[PDB]
């Protein structure tokens, strides 16, 4: 009948009472998210005097440990990051109630999903673009740092926020389902979306997969809609194979999943596996055309704008297409993206 004194639900997750203040200090406005995790609230601070976020995690043991290793990384990271100039969500204080482990963030503005939303699904400026990505290639840049060596693994339109409401300073968040270089220890990671060919091939995964990630991030805000949309992993790919062509043999060979998508045919070369129920050849809806680099940007809606001539169009192919290397070693590193042309 009533779980914890009646203070949780059938999910294990806070009962939210909008106006209940805890301790004598968070005065709780209302909830705005809630996921696997638990909940996230919109609360007053008292004591510093500001609004923040506070997620609450459910009570039980396997959210509340996974949400101990978040708050280990985040505090980890609160150690190195000391004028909050590296845009990551800061992490400010954390602590027990009611069997909860209450994680208080800053209080941001809404995530980049409902900004694309709020333009119907159709994008916004390659400058707007621009600022985005060398934010975001800082973020990782920092990620990067030996010492963290963090790598996100769920980089999507839903986990990076706008600061201010009238400003393009981002962050990014959840950290959940984020763990450190190491040892293969899942294989079924990432948002489907963004996920990138090493996972679904099952190979070794390292700091390279959030940059996959980032490269269908930024098409995305420019153009309304996700780059590789796929239904399942055999749809994924093949959709991946549609604009970057057959990934390259020695990469093939070595991937455990490479039957899931291919077969390799008498001659040594992969060719893709016909499927149940029509895509385009390997490589043969290029991004150029995609992004209409010649054709005044995603479904001409940008031409005659500023910045945004076949000059600028060509710097913004470049990096894309540098971001989304099929090949881990090779595919490009943050502090190299920062350098690139785009960002001048
Ligand atoms: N209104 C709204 C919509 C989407 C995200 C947020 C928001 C604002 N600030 C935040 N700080 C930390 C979070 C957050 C995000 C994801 C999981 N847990 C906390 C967080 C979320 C707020």
């Amino acid at each position: 009948k009533v779980y914890n004194d009646g203070y949780d639900d059938d999910n294990y997750d806070y009962i939210v009472k909008n106006g209940e203040k805890w301790m004598d200090r968070y005065e709780i406005d209302s909830l705005i998210g809630k996921g696997s995790f638990g909940q996230v609230v919109k609360a007053y601070d008292r004591v510093e005097q500001e609004w923040v976020a506070i997620k609450i995690i459910k009570n039980k043991k396997a959210f509340l440990n996974q949400a101990q290793i978040e708050v280990r990384l985040l505090e980890l990271m609160n150690k190195h990051d000391t004028e909050m100039k590296y845009y990551i969500v800061h992490l400010k204080r954390h602590f027990m109630f009611r069997n909860h482990l209450c994680l208080v963030f800053e209080m941001l503005s809404y995530n980049l999903y409902d900004l694309l939303r709020n333009t119907n699904f159709r994008g916004v400026s390659l400058n707007l673009t621009r600022k985005f990505a060398q934010q975001m290639c800082t973020a990782l840049l920092f990620l990067a740092t030996p010492e963290l060596s963090i790598i996100h693994c769920d980089l999507k339109p839903e986990n990076i926020l706008l600061c201010n409401p009238k400003r393009s300073a981002i962050k990014i968040v959840d950290f959940g389902s984020s763990c450190q270089l190491g040892q293969r220890i899942y294989q079924y990671i990432q948002s489907r979306f963004y996920r990138s060919p090493e996972v679904l091939l099952g190979m070794p995964y390292d700091l390279a997969i959030d940059m996959w990630s980032l490269g269908c991030i930024l098409v995305e805000m420019h153009t309304g809609e996700p780059l590789f949309s796929g239904a399942n992993e055999v749809d994924q790919m093949n959709k991946i194979v549609e604009v970057l062509g057959i990934p390259p043999a020695h990469i093939l060979d070595q991937a455990p999943k490479a039957r899931k998508f291919f077969e390799k045919l008498p001659d040594g070369t992969w060719n893709l596996k016909k499927t149940k129920d029509e895509y385009k050849p390997p490589g043969t809806r290029k991004l150029h055309n995609i992004l209409g680099v010649e054709t005044g940007g995603p479904g001409g809606r940008r031409a005659g704008e500023s910045g945004h001539t076949v000059a600028d169009y060509l710097k913004f192919k470049d990096l894309i297409l540098r971001m989304l290397d099929y090949d881990p070693k090779t595919r490009i590193q943050p502090y190299y993206a920062l350098q690139h042309s785009f960002f001048k």
